[PDB]
């Protein structure tokens, strides 16, 4: 019932105005990148204009870059029409946050997404595991229903309890049509969800959800659910 679109939170009064009667999640802050504390070259042959003009794919399938879970520089033998870019220019897949029956907030596919499909960066700050741990206990006591935590590398812990942004949202399913993959951009580890299927329009976005331990009953529907969150 109750929707939103990426671009209704980037207005913190309009915003915190639609949290206070429930057309718009609880307040948080949004970031395009992540939040720290202290942290080679392509080799496809260019395209035409010839090339460009039928629209076949610059730095597709083939590529050394894309293959090694790399994504281009703006140095590259495509430039503007390399299409392994997807992290930095932020070609998100349309999406909407809606209001799911005991999930909280969640993420539906707007329009169909083909497989393979980036669809947000997870981003968040990024702790070490001493920091999380604090964290987990600090949220514990706070009695925190939700918990927005990930890996990223070993002692790298994006939390997007308190800073985040829309990739949030995604809830658990013991059967998912989205995953994780972790991406290099300027040697930097990031990471994107990505369609594992052909999600067509209106449909929630999901994805196998990890994590360390009063484990949470999963209400994924889903035929063979495991039947609580966690691993
Ligand atoms: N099948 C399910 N059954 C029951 N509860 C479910 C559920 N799937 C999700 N939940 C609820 O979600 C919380 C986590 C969620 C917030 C989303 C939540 N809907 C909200 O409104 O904030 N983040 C996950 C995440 C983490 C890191 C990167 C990316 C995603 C859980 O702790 C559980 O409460
Ligand atoms: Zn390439
Ligand atoms: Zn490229
Ligand atoms: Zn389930």
């Amino acid at each position: 019932g109750p929707s939103c679109v990426m671009d209704d939170f980037r207005d913190p009064q309009r915003w915190k105005e639609c949290a206070k009667q429930g057309k718009m999640p609880c307040y948080f802050d949004l970031i395009e990148e992540n939040v720290y504390l202290t942290e080679m070259q392509c080799e496809c042959t260019p395209l035409s204009k010839d090339e460009r003009a039928q629209g076949e794919i610059a730095c597709g399938e083939d590529c050394l870059n894309r293959l090694l879970m790399i994504e281009c520089s703006s140095r590259c033998p495509n430039g503007d029409y390399c299409s392994n870019r997807r992290f930095q220019r932020k070609q998100h897949a349309d999406v909407e946050v809606i209001l799911t029956e005991k999930k909280g907030w969640g993420l539906r596919a707007a329009k169909d997404l083909p497989s393979n499909t980036f669809v947000l960066e997870y981003c968040g700050e990024v702790l070490d595991h001493k920091e999380f741990k604090a964290r987990v206990k600090e949220y514990a006591r706070n009695k925190n229903i939700h918990y927005y935590f990930m890996a990223l590398k070993n002692d790298e812990i994006i939390d997007a309890t308190q800073k985040g942004n829309c990739s949030r949202f995604m809830n658990h399913s013991c059967e998912p049509n989205c995953e994780t993959q972790k991406w290099t951009v300027n040697g930097q580890l990031r990471v994107g969800f990505f369609t594992t299927k052909l999600v067509p329009s209106g449909s929630e976005l999901t994805f196998d959800y990890q994590f360390q331990r009063e484990a949470q009953k999963c209400f994924c529907g889903s035929a063979n659910c495991r039947g609580y969150l966690g691993g």
